[PDB]
DNA sequence: CTGCAGGGTTTTTGTACAGCCAGACAGTGGAGTACTACCACTGTGTAAGACAGGCCAGATC
């Protein structure tokens, strides 16, 4: 199933992470 | 269908290495900063009516 995602605005850094690692690569990529 | 209970799911939340840059700390001697009282001194209240006594005009007899 799966726990209710995230809002955004409430979080530390560290979900963030994962929430944009490939965004981040494909930027460096780029 | 409700109730709770093993675990699933994905995702949190942080600890784990190790290197490293930033800016704070602390000094200074005083700079010239910034914020402080202090000082006399101000601006906005704004127009009518009531009431007493005179006394002359003029109607009434």
């Amino acid at each position: 199933g799966g726990r209710p995602r995230q809002h955004l605005l409430s979080l530390t850094r560290r979900a963030q992470k994962h929430r944009l690692r490939d965004l981040k690569n494909q930027v460096k990529t780029f």
